């Protein structure tokens, strides 16, 4: 195949992490700006690639969640106002670096801090039929009126558990496939939204643990791609990493065909035979 075992190992490593000075600087500065307005009425935490340790690009943007939750976690008002107040708190400090986006407020970085997406949100509680329990996550609204929900804590914990059980290969395989995704996008071979990082993470999550072969990145990656590809042809019922909801739920526009096509492009790019 086209890339050596060592090249796959190199691609499997995290590139940006929460240890990075520029990441710490962004979190510190943004946290101070938000606390100046909201005090203890919010919980601030990370989600996305810095939280799950799946970054494969230098100087990656960080996703900082600001959960307005005074009603649920009190000190021992609609979403439009929350997001506007969040934007104001950030603009007072970061001025022209602040840009409102559809699902977040972006705070553009500089020589000393990474860019950050600040995600104002509320507590969400929803019943999971998969687990027959009420689950707690977050909810917010996009500027184009979609209700966006997430379970970042359960996503974090389940992904960490799987990597701990697979010789650390679960997240290493996610990272490799994210690298291939960016390369295919840069080459114009796939659209930049054929698959997202979240989608890749969920696809690999559903590959059984016994497909991850200690110390064999080439064969593990082969197993991962073949398993997802075949599962997509076979109409498989994949879960999200959070194990609370189905990946191919009728709430989500992404499809098994998207995953099948992505796996094919990865297989061809990597040169497996
Ligand atoms: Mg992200």
């Amino acid at each position: 195949m086209n890339f050596s075992e060592q090249q796959l190992i190199n691609w499997s490593r995290p590139v940006s992490t929460t240890e990075d000075l520029k990441c710490q600087n962004a979190i510190t500065q943004i946290t101070a700006a938000l606390r100046a307005k909201f005090g203890n009425r919010v919980t601030i935490f990370l989600q996305g690639s810095y939280r799950n340790n799946t970054n494969v690009r230098q100087n990656s943007d960080v996703d900082i969640v600001m959960r307005y939750d005074d009603a649920f976690y009190p000190d021992l008002y609609n979403f439009d106002e929350l997001k506007a107040d969040t934007e104001e708190a950030l603009r007072n400090v970061f001025t022209t670096s602040v840009e409102r986006k559809n699902k977040c407020i972006q705070v553009n970085g500089n020589s000393n801090r990474i860019t950050a997406d600040v995600i104002p949100c509320f507590v969400l509680k929803r019943f999971s039929t998969l687990q027959s329990v009420e689950a707690e996550g977050i909810k917010f609204y996009s500027d184009d009126n979609k209700e966006i929900i997430s379970f970042p804590e359960q996503h974090y914990s389940n992904g960490t558990e799987k990597t701990n059980q697979t010789y650390r290969l679960y997240k290493r395989m996610v990272r490799i496939l994210k690298v291939v995704n960016y390369r295919l996008i840069d080459d114009g071979e796939i659209a930049d939204n054929l698959v997202s990082s979240f989608f890749i993470e969920c696809l690999v999550y559903n590959v059984p643990n016994n497909q991850f072969i200690s110390g064999n990145y080439t064969q593990t990656l082969r197993n991962v791609i073949v398993k997802i590809y075949e599962d997509m042809k076979n109409n498989a019922d994949y879960t999200e990493v959070n194990r609370l909801f189905w990946l191919f739920s009728n709430r989500s526009p992404r499809t098994r065909q998207d995953a099948l096509g992505f796996m094919q492009k990865c297989w061809n790019y990597l040169g497996y035979q």
